């Protein structure tokens, strides 16, 4: 079990002003640290943030958080369930800022909600240095869904912060799970008139203004003011990063099909759309040396207990991550770039059921 610690700096808060926090399980015999970012969509205006506060309050507030949580998947401490990093120090950071981990704004007389996702990550790092993170050799910043996108937005700032605090020996790396999205054409098209019909590029554009969102500077300098929404899309922000990042992405991600207005007897027009989506995602990973991209229709995520079962070209994700570790000290029979090439959902027999 991982135990809850609320942040001692109570100015760093969830959406409703309650303090943010983290769940920790230490491993005294390890200099490896894994910091995982929870996901779960976002909100970008007053109407749909109020709605999220009614029926998804744990993603906006800490007042009902439990004292402990069980580590699963890559956060498990049993080698049977986690062949990769079972002996590492484990940290689970709840997602209570609804800003794709990008915000830096407090609740005030002009803001009903606080959006502090970027500052939450930095304060967790600062308070963990007193918990033994000061002795680390590798800090792996991982995340799923909106947390996977948050890895891409924040991994270089974490490396930046540890350098200016005087810890240059800590190697910072990233693992982005199911947060690599495309700003493609929708299958059926709707103008941004309400939350349902607003495409991701439009919603992110308004979110950044509503959140006071921040993006990596090198990406910020390419796209500049008014256009920072481009940095939320993995294939645009990844080439600007300096830290090593491993990318996990289904070729037919369910969240991607949702924002494309696809809801699954497939006729020709939809078949070509789905097949073209798989091609485009494969194409964006072509220059990504560390990646895992199975041809599955799925919403599953690397903290699930059976994450070891899926294979690409005969290699599992825990093995690919171990190969990545070795490559950061090409390897015989221990590959790191694993992208399916078959064109339809579940053509890989090991896809989740
Ligand atoms: O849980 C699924 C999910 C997906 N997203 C998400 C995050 C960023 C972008 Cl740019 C898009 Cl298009 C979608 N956030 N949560
Ligand atoms: C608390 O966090 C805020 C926001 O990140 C920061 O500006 C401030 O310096 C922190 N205060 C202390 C005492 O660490």
């Amino acid at each position: 079990d991982l135990r809850l610690h609320l942040l001692l700096n109570t100015s760093v808060t969830c959406n409703d002003g309650s303090p943010a926090g983290y769940y920790l399980k230490e491993s005294r015999g390890s200099r490896r640290w894994l910091l995982f970012l929870e996901g779960g969509w976002y909100c970008f205006n007053r109407e749909n943030c109020d709605s999220r506060y009614d029926t998804m309050r744990r993603l906006m507030s800490s007042r009902d958080w439990p004292r402990t949580r069980t580590g699963t998947g890559i956060l498990s401490s049993q080698p049977e369930e986690n062949p990769y990093w079972w002996n590492a120090n484990m940290v689970f950071i709840p997602y209570c800022s609804s800003d794709v981990w990008s915000g830096a704004s407090s609740k005030s007389e002009k803001n009903e909600y606080a959006f502090m996702g970027a500052l939450i990550i930095q304060e967790v790092v600062r308070e963990l240095l007193g918990r033994g993170l000061s002795g680390a050799k590798v800090l792996l910043l991982a995340g799923s869904s909106a947390g996977g996108t948050g890895v891409l937005l924040n991994v270089d700032r974490v490396a930046e912060q540890l350098e200016k605090l005087g810890y240059p020996a800590i190697q910072v790396r990233g693992l982005a799970d199911s947060g690599w999205f495309l700003d493609n054409k929708q299958y059926r098209h709707t103008d941004c008139v309400d939350t349902i019909t607003c495409a991701p590029t439009e919603a992110i554009r308004r979110g950044i203004r509503y959140w006071n969102g921040v993006v990596p500077e090198r990406c910020r300098r390419q796209f500049q003011e008014g256009e920072e929404w481009n940095c939320f899309f993995g294939y645009k922000v990844y080439p600007t990063l300096r830290s090593p990042v491993f990318v996990v992405q289904w070729l037919f991600d369910e969240a991607q099909l949702t924002v494309d207005n696809v809801h699954l007897p497939v006729q020709e027009g939809l078949r070509l759309y789905i097949q073209n989506l798989g091609r485009e995602l494969r194409h964006t990973l072509k220059d990504v040396p560390a990646s895992f991209a199975p041809a599955c229709l799925s919403h599953e995520i690397i903290i699930r207990s059976h994450w070891t079962d899926v294979q690409v070209k005969g290699t599992s994700l825990p093995r690919a991550l171990h190969c990545w570790d070795r490559s950061l000290h090409p390897l015989k029979g221990c590959p790191v770039h694993l992208v399916d090439s078959c064109p339809w959902p579940h053509c890989n027999p090991s896809c989740p059921t």
